[PDB]
């Protein structure tokens, strides 16, 4: 009697890494699997993101396909976003390396 799940989920498009520049809008699609619909959770530079937010925008289609959006990319948006998800049949991680380059200047001197 094998002690094991089969059904674990994984990742079928691996975070694509995207290079632009500051003020840049930027997408990161990613397809999650395993079953049921396993939570996500989207971690910045050591941080924690909110679905309701306005900076980015998170949509998962039908199928189960998360997709995270911003209007506006900033140097500090920069970092490693690693997204985690939970199931009740494995758990996996993964993370994505971005590149923000500083094409425009606040608008306060500094």
């Amino acid at each position: 009697g094998s002690s094991g799940s089969s059904g674990a989920p994984f990742f079928e498009m691996k975070l694509k890494h995207y290079k632009i520049f500051e003020g840049m809008p930027v997408t990161f699609t990613c397809r999650v699997a395993g079953n049921p619909k396993p939570k996500i959770y989207w971690f910045k530079d050591g941080k924690q993101i909110s679905p309701k937010s306005d900076h980015y925008t998170i949509q998962r289609d039908l199928d189960g396909t998360c997709s995270l959006h911003t209007t506006a990319s900033t140097l500090d948006d920069d970092g490693n976003y690693t997204i985690m998800a939970a199931n009740p049949q494995g758990r996996i991680s993964c993370t994505g390396r971005l590149m923000v380059q500083a094409v425009n200047s606040g608008p306060s001197s500094g």
